[PDB]
């Protein structure tokens, strides 16, 4: 769930 906005997303 740690999308959007997250580098390994």
């Amino acid at each position: 769930g740690d999308c959007p906005x997250k580098p390994w997303c």
